[PDB]
Order: structure tokens, then sequence, then C-alpha cells
């Protein structure tokens, strides 16, 4: 059950307003992370307002439930800012006032929504997350002068593509480890995203699990930051997949993973190491492509995409793909140092002349916005254009 039936009433039953935070970037480069926000108004001038109830689980992170949709929202921040940037990269959030937090507004679906994906839900690390490390780091980790808004990139993460190339909302669950995220979130392993996500769905209004898009990518966390074992983080995936298909979860985007040791951190790290973290990987993959299939063979849809694939191609010819460089992150960070996310850093020389767009890394473990973006367009026109969706 997770919530009862009466906690559900009573919350839904508590209505009242809020105003949003409309989040822009400042530049009109991907280059520079920088990033403001507004208040959303109307065209009168008046403050825009949106209708709703709030609710938090044990976890205190609260959430904003509305009847207004995302398509609104954004309508009323993009003429709010009222600007003329194509990178404006504009993302919203509830905020009772200057002191509140940047807080996720669930919209409500219709009763009789047609049989559609009409959502995006995504489970996973930093290569998803879009600011749940953010708030608890008082706005400070990573510094929002070189990581895009609580992103561990300059910019979007493929996950925001792929919702933005479908015109679908994103709700976001994920949570990383490889840059100290740990030292301000507690749970942020899969099992506690799924009960997480599990939980916040029962308050929310007509919610039809078959209309969720579940995109999952997980296990270089586990390998990389807290040197778990193949079988562990096997059981841990089977689990995530056993509890959504039971809670009536039934499409989904599934990706082998990426191998994180052609990262620029690893540069700094021993061969063993390296060749530990990179047998796991293989190891791995073969168990998410088991996976698909399990679930292919049950009759769920499931988009598998071989990322660790795409990934092989791009840095070993970048120049192949759209991209100058594969082996150096964009900013001019020359260490592993989980400190250096707490600072403001310029680009290398190489990355100011090519344009962050033209470099596969940001840092030295995180993808540009650009290589996210390249991952969401090969995955958007992967298995005949999602034909199974
Ligand atoms: C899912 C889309 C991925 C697209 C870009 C490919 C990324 C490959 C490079 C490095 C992989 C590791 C980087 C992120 C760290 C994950 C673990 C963590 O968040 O702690």
């Amino acid at each position: 059950a997770m919530v009862s039936a009466a906690e559900v009433v009573s919350a839904q039953e508590n209505q009242t307003y809020t105003y949003v935070r409309c989040w822009y970037r400042t530049s009109h480069s991907k280059d520079d992370a920088a990033t403001d926000w507004k208040w959303a108004k109307n065209q009168d001038g008046s403050d825009f307002t949106i209708d709703g109830y709030w609710w938090s689980s044990v976890s205190f992170k609260n959430m904003f439930y509305t009847n207004t949709s995302q398509n609104v929202i954004r309508q009323r921040c993009e003429e709010t800012l009222d600007l003329a940037n194509e990178n404006a990269d504009i993302t919203f959030f509830a905020a009772d006032n200057r002191y509140s937090y940047n807080h996720t507004i669930w919209s409500n679906d219709a009763a009789m929504q047609p049989d559609q994906i009409n959502k995006v839900v995504a489970l996973g690390d930093s290569l998803s997350d879009t600011g749940n490390i953010f708030n608890a780091s008082q706005w400070r980790f990573p510094n929002p002068n070189s990581w895009f808004l609580g992103h561990f990139s300059n910019g979007f993460v493929w996950t925001e593509y792929v919702a933005k190339a479908k015109n679908l909302p994103l709700y976001n669950w994920a949570v990383g480890g490889a840059a100290g995220e740990n030292q301000y979130i507690a749970l942020t392993g899969v099992g506690e995203q799924v009960s997480s996500y599990l939980t916040y769905t029962k308050l929310a209004k007509n919610y039809n699990p078959a209309n969720t898009l579940f995109t999952l990518e997980f296990g270089l966390n586990d390998f990389m930051n807290y040197n778990r074992s193949v079988p562990e983080v096997k059981a841990d995936y089977a689990e995530a997949l056993i509890r959504l298909t039971d809670a009536g979860a039934k499409n989904f985007m599934l990706m082998t993973l990426p191998d994180a040791t052609k990262a620029p951190q690893f540069k700094y790290s021993t061969q063993e190491e390296i060749e530990t973290i990179r047998a796991k990987v293989l190891k791995m993959n073969e168990f998410i492509k088991a996976q698909a299939m399990y679930y292919k063979a049950q009759g769920y849809n499931i988009a598998l995409f071989d990322t660790h694939a795409l990934f092989e191609k791009l840095t070993s010819a970048p120049e192949e793909h759209g991209f100058v460089n594969a082996s150096d992150p964009c900013l001019d960070i020359n260490r592993s140092s989980s400190v250096d996310y707490m600072y403001t850093h310029s680009l290398r020389s190489e990355c100011a002349a090519s344009g962050a767009d033209k470099f596969v890394f940001w840092d030295v473990t995180h993808p540009t916005t650009a290589t996210h973006r390249y991952v969401a367009e090969k995955m958007l026109e992967s298995s005949n254009n999602l034909e199974e969706f």
C-alpha cells in the first residue's frame, strides 16, 4: 500500500497555492553553466500561482501536486522570462518565498487519459540526476557556476532530452555517488528510488502506471565508488524491475553501462582498479541484456539501448560522431578530488576554442550536455523509433 487511503484523501483535500520559480541559463552559450531565476508572472503582471497540495514522505522532500499542466507552467516561465535564448534551458519549481528550496511540481493526470505514454520517470545515478542533491547542499554543490543547476553537466541530461523530444513531463528520482553526493543525501540506492517513486505516486490523482515510460541506468556508482560485487548489483537491478512491474510498470528504456574507465578521472587510477571496474561493467552488461529479454518475453514494452557499444565508438573515433575530444574534461580539472565540485573552473584552452558541444566529457567523470543529447537522439531513433511504446 505504501500510503493508506485515509492518508491520501486527507493530504489531497489540504488544498492551497504556491508560486513558481523559473530558472534559466543566463548565457546564450552552453560553455557557461551559470543560472538565475524569476518568479512566474501572468501577462498582466500579476503573480502566477498554482493550486494544489503538498506531501512529503519521512524523507521530508516536499512535492507539490497541481492540476495545472507542465505545458501551462513552462509557457508561463517562457513568457515571464521573455528571452531570445535558444539555450535558456528553462526548468521550474514550486516555492512559497525566497527561503524556499526548489520543490518538484507533479502535474496530476486527467481521469480519461488515453492509453499512451504521458510521462517519464527516471531512476539512476549522476547520468540521470536533474538536481536531487542540489537543495540538500544549500545550492552550493555541484557549484552552480561550473555545473548546470544541480545537474552533473553543463546542461540537460539524456532523460531531459528524451522527455523534451516527446513533449513529456519528466519526474526524477536519480542521484549518483562519484562526486561525493552521499555526503549530502543518505538513501541514493536504486531500491530507495523505487520506494520513493511508489510512495509519492500514491498521492497523485488519476495515476495510471501503464502510461509511464521508466528509464533505468544503474551500477556504475556501485562499481566505481563502493567496490560492490557484480552479484550484489545484479540482484538490486533484478529487484528494481520486479518491484516496478509488480506495481503496474509496463514500459521501460533500459541501457547497457558505458565503460566508465574511459572517463578522465581514470588517468589518475591504477591499472588494477581500471581492470576491476571494466570487468564488472562487462559482466553487468550481459545481465542487463538477459533482463531486457526476460521482460520482453513476458510482454512488457522494453527498449534496450547498447550505450556501451555507442560509447566505445564515440571514445575511439570522436571525429566520426561530431566531437573533437573524448579523452579530456572540458573544464580545466587535472586531478580527481571531490572538493573540485565546490569551486568555479575555467574551461581548458582546447574546450574554450572548440566549444563544449565538441567535447565528450564536461568534468573528470561526467559527460557534457552534447554527449547527453547525442545518446538521447541515438536512443530515440533506435528500435524503429520507439515502435514498442
Ligand atoms: C545514460 C547516458 C550516458 C551518456 C554519456 C556516457 C557516459 C560515459 C562516461 C562515464 C560514465 C560514468 C559517469 C557518471 C558516473 C556514474 C556513477 C555515479 O553517479 O556515481
